[PDB]
């Protein structure tokens, strides 16, 4: 028996259906997560579309640029399967989370205003000084990479001084001791924790003592391991 977990959908129910699309969210969201995490980028007109990839390369074989086409254009390439987060927001209940990783800092100022409306947002993103500078007065969520913390002692005197809603961390994170330490303290202060992108349930087991979230492909899974 174990304390609570948030689970997000990584792109949705990205393990059994299309990632990113309306149809992976709503079954996310039907599989029992508490919300989905997602990636925004901007169409060549300048609205906020859900896609991790600059291009369609690797999903639909297309080498076409997410900036280089309207949203219109967008989704006749796509046969209406890329979607923008105006519409996820249609069709996902405020009552459930969505985690929206900025992909580019250009799209942020368009992310803000779409989201005044809405409420259980958290806004994260690899560009920390974009979330400091642009995101205050909104929950964020530092995503952490091998380089981009600087140092542990630089990365502990932000997270103070800055004071992010989470952090969103690696699950090879927990395998060092001081690490681990690191982020107990965080907590302790009432920083939440997200660990990504897991789908391995023993791993799970071993660390969810540590953390207030997960991000996973594999929703069903998650969900039933509660
Ligand atoms: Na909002």
């Amino acid at each position: 028996h174990h304390h609570h977990v948030i689970v997000l959908g990584h792109r949705g129910y990205s393990a059994k259906y299309l990632e990113n699309t309306l149809e992976a969210f709503m079954k996310a969201i039907e599989a029992g997560a508490n919300g989905v995490e997602l990636d925004v980028r901007l169409s060549k007109d300048g609205k906020v579309v859900v896609s991790h990839d600059e291009d369609l390369k690797r999903l639909f074989g297309l080498d076409v640029k997410i900036r280089d086409a309207t949203v219109s254009e967008l989704k006749e390439l796509t046969d209406g399967k890329i979607t923008t987060l105006k519409e996820v927001f249609e069709n996902v209940s405020d009552d459930k989370i969505i985690n929206i990783e900025i992909k580019e800092r250009e799209a942020a100022d368009a992310v803000l205003e779409i989201s005044k409306k809405r409420k259980n947002l958290i806004f994260s993103s690899f560009d920390l000084d974009l979330l400091d500078e642009k995101f205050k007065g909104t929950k964020y969520g530092y995503l952490i990479d091998e380089e981009n913390y600087g140092s542990i002692e630089n990365f502990v005197e932000r997270v103070e001084k800055e004071r992010p809603y989470s952090l969103h961390v690696p699950y090879q994170a927990f395998e060092l001791e001081y690490a681990v330490e690191v982020l107990r303290s965080f907590r302790k202060k009432g920083i939440v924790i997200f660990v990504w992108t897991l789908n391995d349930p023993e791993i799970y087991r071993k660390i969810r003592r540590e953390i207030d979230g997960v991000i996973t492909d594999e929703v069903e899974l998650f969900v039933k391991l509660r």
